């Protein structure tokens, strides 16, 4: 049955939410939504509430709304953000116009950790183990993150980690331009649109994150796309014939061949003092040819994680139907599908 809703304005935005959510306080805003911290009096949890901005104003926006709702309703894993609640003030499809998503409040991220704390080898093990455990689950459903970086990893006081996506706007060209953390974690094949990419892009990003936890410094802090490519190839070596053939962009292929050939560096001399097992795992993640990178499931069994690995407690996902991705539909059609998913939501136990 329908809860009672109350109204308030916070930063020239109307919020209409069930009474159970108290003490709304703005924590972020962007082209695709606005977020408030709140207290859920029904569960006793600190929560985040996201109000989608203009969810049905174009086909593009309407498909994106449906996409996020489908993804959050599916994800049920300890190291991955889940959906606590979803609501609308609308009493019918006819008046349906706003969509609110509720999750655990994710109050500290990994950027805060690396910036403000001393991490031991054991901390690195636990944190990277959790990211790989979550990635095994997400990848098992053929979901690719594509934007893993420290700011998308939430870490509580007990060092327990969840993967999310805080982005409240679009990755435009301008956004990826210059000396920016928005690009430092991206696999080269997407940075430079070399070929059709796949889930292995996320493993490149984990390699970058793990190196920064070990040294305290960004692995590839490029001043632009080309400077960053040079930093990468200096470390892992210029590509060979086999990889070159796989770069389907004739243009990208011709540029990379203009560069003086360089060998792969000695990672023990780059990561001075690091656990040899950590050096070995980084060599297996930071491979230019995405075909040859270690997978998340493979990495969980690597000797580096012997202290944490439990093959009976690394679950996979239920089948995830994303046939909708291929479908062209009108706005009112995407809006109706979204409504059906709002109406059918069942809270976690
Ligand atoms: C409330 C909410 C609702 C939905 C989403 N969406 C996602 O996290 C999301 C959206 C799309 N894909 C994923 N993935 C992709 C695959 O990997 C798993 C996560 C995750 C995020 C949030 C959210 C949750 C918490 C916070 C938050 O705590 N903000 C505080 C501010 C200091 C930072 C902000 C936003």
């Amino acid at each position: 049955e329908r809860p009672t809703f109350y109204r308030q304005e916070l930063n020239k935005t109307i919020w209409e939410v069930p009474e159970r959510y108290q003490n709304l306080s703005p924590v972020g805003s962007g082209a695709y939504g606005s977020v408030c911290a709140a207290f859920d009096t029904k569960t006793g949890l600190r929560v985040a509430v996201k109000k989608l901005s203009r969810p049905f104003q174009s086909i593009i926006h309407a498909k994106r709304t449906y996409r996020e709702l489908r993804l959050l309703k599916h994800m049920k894993h300890e190291n991955v953000i889940g959906l606590l609640d979803v609501f609308t003030p609308a009493r019918s499809l006819e008046e349906f116009n706003d969509v609110y998503l509720v999750t655990h409040l994710m109050g500290a991220d990994l950027n805060n950790i690396v910036k403000c704390q001393k991490l031991t080898d054991d901390h690195v093990q636990f944190l990277i183990y959790q990211i790989l455990r979550g990635l095994k689950y997400i990848h098992s459903a053929d979901i690719i993150h594509r934007d893993l970086k420290p700011s998308n990893l939430a870490v509580n006081e007990d060092c327990e980690l969840k993967i999310l996506d805080f982005g409240l706007a679009r990755h435009t060209d301008d956004e990826m331009t210059g000396y920016v953390a928005t690009r430092w974690y991206r696999a080269p094949e997407i940075m430079l649109n070399w070929m059709h990419y796949n889930q292995t892009v996320d493993i490149w990003s984990v390699g970058c994150i793990m190196a920064e936890l070990l040294t305290g410094r960004t692995l590839f802090p490029g001043t632009d796309h080309i400077d960053q490519l040079k930093l990468i190839l200096r470390l892992v070596g210029t590509p060979g014939a086999e990889l070159l053939k796989k770069i389907s962009s004739e243009s990208a292929r011709n540029y990379i061949q203009s560069l003086t050939q360089m060998p792969k560096m000695n990672f023990a001399n780059v990561f001075i003092g690091a656990n040899p097992l950590a050096v070995d795992l980084l060599e297996k993640m930071l491979v230019l040819d995405s075909d040859k990178r270690i997978t998340a499931a493979q990495a969980l069994a690597h000797a580096y994680f012997a202290q944490y690995h439990d093959p009976d407690d690394e679950p996979v996902a239920d089948p995830y139907d994303q046939s909708f991705e291929s479908r062209d539909l009108l706005i009112d059609e995407w809006k109706s599908l979204t409504y059906d998913e709002v109406i059918s939501f069942v809270p976690p136990p």
